[PDB]
């Protein structure tokens, strides 16, 4: 099935998921200087003050911390969005090397990883039935770049070892994703896709400008994770990022002068 490898890689999953070759397909390279600064954009509102997070999953793509989404408890609001989305779940995807591992770039610069938290519009009643809508979904995406530890990412780092290989979930209640942000709220906006298989053409993409620093030590551990079950031959869970896709007739929009 679909994977990162040499033969199940991106360049392979147009055959399985032919939407591989769409309109509106994500990552892109955000090019800083044709972007334009958009004035109808409303002010964005990030609001996780009664995120009630669940688990984390390795699903032997990525791992996911997940979330209460049975209320309005952590939504994401403003911004390029109508209504109201509810917070899913997180994940990242990341690189083998520092240089690498980000899905979207910014002039081309690759960042160590990224993080998507993943949000459903609550028109539409569930994520599932959300995902196959054109605004079905917002994907809050945040760069990571390697330097000083990123305190609020720690709890995430120091449960991995229980989830080593896939299918391996543990509880993790009590996780606040507001630890994971910037300070800045300056982002670039642009109509795409899911980045992995389904690859569906459901998401709002809104990618904050300024990256959150982690340490070496914090990346390190995401490498330690596995691809593989237990048991199997171990692979590591590196390099699960989709490079960038054709921007095709797409206009990214600033938030910002
Ligand atoms: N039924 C079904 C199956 C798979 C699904 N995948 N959801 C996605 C969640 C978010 C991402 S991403 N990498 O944030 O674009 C990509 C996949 C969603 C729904
Ligand atoms: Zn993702």
């Amino acid at each position: 099935h679909w994977g990162y490898g040499k033969h199940n890689g991106p360049e392979h999953w147009h055959k399985d998921f032919p939407i591989a070759k769409g309109e509106r397909q994500s990552p892109v390279d955000i090019d800083t200087h044709t972007a334009k600064y958009d004035p109808s954009l409303k002010p964005l509102s990030v609001s996780y003050d009664q995120a009630t997070s669940l688990r984390i999953l390795n699903n032997g793509h990525a791992f996911n911390v997940e979330f209460d989404d049975s209320q309005d408890k952590a939504v994401l609001k403003g911004g390029p969005l109508d209504g109201t989305y509810r917070l899913i779940q997180f994940h990242f995807h990341w690189g083998s090397l520092d240089g690498q591992g980000s899905e979207h770039t910014v002039d081309k610069k690759k960042y160590a990883a990224e993080l998507h938290l993943v949000h459903w519009n609550t028109k539409y009643g569930d994520c599932g039935k959300a995902v196959q809508q054109p605004d079905g979904l917002a994907v809050l995406g945040i760069f990571l770049k390697v330097g000083s530890a990123k305190p609020g990412l720690q709890k995430v780092v120091d449960v991995l070892d229980s989830i080593k290989t896939k299918g391996k979930s543990a509880d993790f209640t009590n996780f606040d994703p507001r630890g994971l942000l910037p300070e800045s709220l300056d982002y670039w906006t642009y109509p795409g896709s899911l980045t992995t298989p389904p690859l569906l053409e459901s998401v709002t993409w809104i990618v904050l400008k300024e990256p959150i620093s982690v340490s070496s030590e914090q990346v390190l551990k995401f490498r330690k994770l596995n691809f593989n079950g237990e048991g199997e031959p171990e692979e590591l869970m590196v390099d699960n990022w989709r490079p960038a896709q054709p921007l095709k007739n797409r206009q990214i929009k600033a938030s910002f002068k």
